[PDB]
DNA sequence: AGCGTGGGCAC
DNA sequence: TGTGCCCACGC
């Protein structure tokens, strides 16, 4: 863990430098990815893709047990466990 | 539930 | 560097 966050108040450390560059945006407040539907800005392209699904209703992830659909795989992952008991 | 959003990391 | 998942936490 060689790459430490330069911001004094921040004591985060990272493996690869590209991680520090992404992380540094939490301090600069930079959000280079905009949703052309609601005009909101996001820090990351992947979070914008999933955000947009809230507008379109696209839900590519279906539960293997009941078939319920989700916009994100983690929502599906969190849901699937309700079938156990 | 709905979903923002940082961290780890593959390609 | 850029793109894009998984993973996990938070409200
Ligand atoms: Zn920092
Ligand atoms: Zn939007
Ligand atoms: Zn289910």
């Amino acid at each position: 863990r060689p790459y430490a966050c330069p911001v004094e108040s921040c004591d985060r450390r990272f493996s690869r430098s590209d991680e520090l560059t992404r992380h540094i945006r939490i301090h600069t407040g930079q959000k280079p990815f905009q949703c052309r539907i609601c005009m909101r800005n996001f820090s990351r392209s992947d979070h914008l893709t999933t955000h947009i699904r809230t507008h379109t209703g696209e839900k590519p992830f279906a539960c293997d047990i009941c078939g319920r659909k989700f916009a994100r795989s983690d929502e599906r992952k969190r849901h699937t466990k309700i079938h156990l008991r």
